[PDB]
């Protein structure tokens, strides 16, 4: 007769092929890429014969075979692809094979195969739309937003987008590299504990903790490897397989390292650490790269160079290489994106004609014109055109996306930027004619998190009502809120001026739409995004 049937031993069924080491701060030791995972099964046998041949089968596939040679066995083998596995440990004799009954393993692996969907309900105001505009609609979530702002991946209004950019990926570096990260509380000391044994000028996670380990929907078991936000954006990934993912690199304070990339030694082991990270975090789509900016009159006043230029077309030039070879090692298309200044002044200072040959899209940052850096010259923040009253104004969408044009740029690469939030001045006086932009400011308008910027969410919740002025300047395209007795002023986006750039992105045939921060929205800005762009309203 055929053997007896095997009971599995209870034990561990959870397995990941990028163990992630869960008493380590450094990124080296952090994560550990294997080619397969190591999986272990043990079983008894309570009645009968134990067969000549124990098997272990997943879903009905032999991945291990031995001797069987008592009433109790163990397998090790190796397990090369994620996902989750009906597993049996057969018993065998030359009467016939007996299956244990099947229990679940779960293979874990950095494209999220091993994970559920991340299907989340729209909240607040988002409503739902299908991205068939061909356009790009996207936003930036940012990795410290799951702390005060309380703003977690699953609250993404992502069957809205078509590329989500985490902000941010640092490059490692001390001293000298990134001194501009030291303006932040800890900030700096957070990077070099991450980048411990870790080369400069490779890229590493800043906060390891909300990245990897803070617990979230979907992501709460203490033995689900990859928790935070790297584990819910790989389960988005599985609930929405055509969102672009993209890692950013750099932004304001993490910028410093590329004003070092003009040295190709330093450039050469950045554009391989992207690669290595893109290997590691498979739910990754490619890479964007936000230097601000070539040139300087970034965060640190003493980098910025006249060969940035050149350094920028360079870096994009190998990136893109880097990125073919491994869209052909894998069969996937990579992106390569970049969040640029939209002032012409800093345009100019980059061959964007020669470097959009590289990059699938160009983020025009046509936000942050105007603001609490400085009190004396007040404007729109974020206005498609100049103002009657200053028709010369340099800094407006219009004046950036020309000046792309311009160089050779074609329209179908730019994605205008939009504001979910707005900047603002308190004790704003001596203004003409009604228009508290011809007057000067005193400070900064008390912000949501930090001085002189606010959530969208918050202008629409509490500036919109009481003493507050609300006017739509329809020659700028662009809202701004007073409050005389104060003298603040607030310059921001609403779903008008909104629906002014996507018209004007149809009109122009540029390439979409992309918004900071995805946090700060109530759905307003959003949702104007999608409409405006034409994508229909519904889901599919």
């Amino acid at each position: 007769a055929a053997p007896g049937k095997p009971t599995i031993a209870w034990g561990n069924t959870k397995f990941a092929i990028v163990e992630v080491d869960q008493a380590a701060t450094a990124y080296n030791n952090l994560v550990k890429v294997k080619n397969a995972a190591d999986v272990s099964v043990s079983w008894n046998l309570w009645n009968g014969d134990t067969g000549t041949t124990a098997k272990v089968l997943l879903n009905g596939k032999e991945a291990w075979s031995g001797p069987s040679t008592g009433s109790s066995g163990t397998a090790n083998f190796k397990v090369n692809k994620g996902g989750r596995y009906q597993m049996q440990v057969a018993l065998c004799n030359a009467d016939g094979c007996t299956a244990s009954d099947a229990t679940e393993i779960v293979v874990a692996d950095t494209d999220g195969s091993h994970l559920a969907p991340l299907k989340e309900p729209l909240l607040e105001k988002n409503k739902p739309y299908k991205q068939n505009s061909g356009k790009v609609v996207g936003s930036y979530f940012v990795e410290w937003g799951v702390y005060g702002r309380n703003f977690t991946v699953d609250k993404i209004p992502a069957q809205n987008l078509t590329h989500l950019l985490y902000g941010f990926i640092p490059i490692c570096g001390g001293n000298g590299i990134n001194d501009s990260l030291k303006e932040i509380e800890g900030s700096f000391q957070a990077l070099q504990r991450s980048c411990q044994g870790r080369e400069d000028f490779k890229v590493s996670i800043h906060d390891p903790f909300a990245a990897l380990q803070k617990a979230q929907k979907g992501v709460t078991a203490w033995d689900d490897p990859y928790k935070g936000n790297f584990g819910q954006l790989m389960a988005l990934k599985q609930a929405h397989p055509d969102l672009k993912i993209l890692p950013s690199i750099g932004g304001w304070t993490l910028s410093d390292p590329f004003f070092f990339m003009g040295d190709k030694v330093k450039r050469d082991r950045f554009v391989g650490s992207v690669k290595e990270f893109l290997q590691t975090w498979k739910f990754f789509d490619g890479v964007d790269i936000d230097w601000e900016f070539p040139g300087g009159k970034g965060a640190n006043p003493n980098l910025g160079s006249p060969q940035d230029g050149e350094t920028y077309v360079l870096l994009m030039k190998e990136l893109r290489a880097m990125l073919d070879q491994l869209s052909v090692e894998t069969g996937r298309k990579y992106e390569l994106t970049s969040a640029i200044s939209a002032g012409k002044d800093k345009i100019d200072k980059v061959a964007y004609n020669v470097a959009q040959n590289s990059m699938d899209h160009i983020f025009l940052m046509s936000y942050d014109f105007y603001g609490a850096f400085d009190l004396k010259n007040l404007g729109h923040q974020t206005a498609l055109n100049a103002p009657a009253w200053k028709p010369d104004t340099a800094y407006t969408t219009v004046n950036g996306v020309n000046a792309l044009l311009a160089q050779g740029v074609k329209p179908g690469k730019i994605v205008v930027g939009t504001a979910m939030y707005g900047r603002g001045w308190t004790g704003v006086n001596g203004y003409q004619n009604n228009i508290p932009f011809t007057g000067t400011a005193t400070g900064p308008v008390k912000g949501t998190w930090e001085n002189g910027i606010v959530d969208y969410r918050q202008i629409a919740g509490q500036f919109m009502s009481g003493e507050w002025q609300y006017t739509y300047d329809a020659t700028a395209e662009a809202p701004y809120v007073f409050k005389p007795s104060t003298g603040d002023l607030i310059t921001f986006d609403d779903a008008r001026s909104v629906q002014a750039k996507g018209k004007y992105v149809l009109d122009k045939q540029l390439g979409g739409l992309f918004s900071w921060e995805i946090d700060a929205d109530n759905g307003d800005i959003l949702n104007s995004m999608n409409a405006s762009l034409g994508n229909s309203a519904g889901v599919q």
